[PDB]
């Protein structure tokens, strides 16, 4: 069930499974140190992550092996878009879980480096329009389809599902210089987006050393699953 009968209709449709299979809230606390936490942390998000996009619609309509070659390259940029996601209605905070929100030099302390600011910058450039949680899954199914993995077989295939959820976006404007220029200034966040989940990336990894090798832990969880 490739859920493309969503594609065809009204955009509403759409919007409302896209709100439906948004991961649930997760709770961080219980005692463990800031780092173990946000660790275990971590592991249950790369989790939801990978449930979360083996339910866009279309994304199963890729060959298998677009589907985690394009995971691979985006993972990052759905997860930390969540972290941002969560912040929004905070002022220099990071919820990175309902009952997990960190300041800047919470972050710190927390082993995340600058990670902290780099989070905060993305939050910012977000609140600054005001999203809505439509638009918000809109854009983050967007993400996931506007991956460029080097590893892609099938590149019209991607085109053609990052070009219906591109539609859909301008559709759920247009329905609320075009005005619709709304969907232009979502998308212009996108380069940050993806910059802020190579910082994050680099943090773990060390400058590229590989302390911390985020890439293979996520590629064991993503073969465990699919
Ligand atoms: C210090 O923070 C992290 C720690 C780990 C585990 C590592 S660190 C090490 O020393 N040993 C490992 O296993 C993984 C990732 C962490 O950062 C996050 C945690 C949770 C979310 C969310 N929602 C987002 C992030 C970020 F990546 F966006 F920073």
């Amino acid at each position: 069930h490739h859920l493309e009968v969503l594609f065809q209709g009204p955009v509403n449709a759409l919007v409302s499974h896209l709100l439906v299979v948004e991961p649930e809230k997760l709770y961080a606390m219980p005692h463990l140190p800031a780092v173990a936490t946000l660790c275990d942390l971590f592991d249950r998000e790369i989790v939801v992550t990978i449930s979360w996009a083996k339910s866009i619609p279309g994304f199963s309509s890729l060959s298998l092996s677009d589907q985690m070659s394009v995971l691979q390259s985006v993972w990052m940029e759905v997860l930390v878009l969540g972290v941002a996601q969560r912040s929004l209605p905070l002022q220099d905070e990071l919820a990175f879980a309902e009952d997990l929100v960190l300041d800047e030099e919470g972050a710190r302390a927390a082993g995340l480096g600058e990670l902290g600011a780099a989070l905060l910058q993305l939050v910012r450039r977000l609140q600054a329009l005001r999203l809505e949680r439509e638009e918000y899954v809109l854009l983050k199914a967007l993400a996931l389809a506007n991956s460029d993995s080097v590893h892609i077989e099938d590149a019209e295939a991607v085109e053609q599902l990052r070009e219906a959820l591109h539609e859909a976006l301008l559709e759920y404007e247009a329905g609320r210089g075009g005005a619709e220029r709304r969907a232009g200034r979502l998308l212009l966040t996108l380069p940050l987006l993806r910059q802020t989940a190579g910082k994050v990336l680099a943090h773990f990894y060390g400058v590229l050393e590989g302390k911390v090798p985020m890439h293979k832990l996520f590629l064991e969880m993503l073969e465990a699953m699919m």
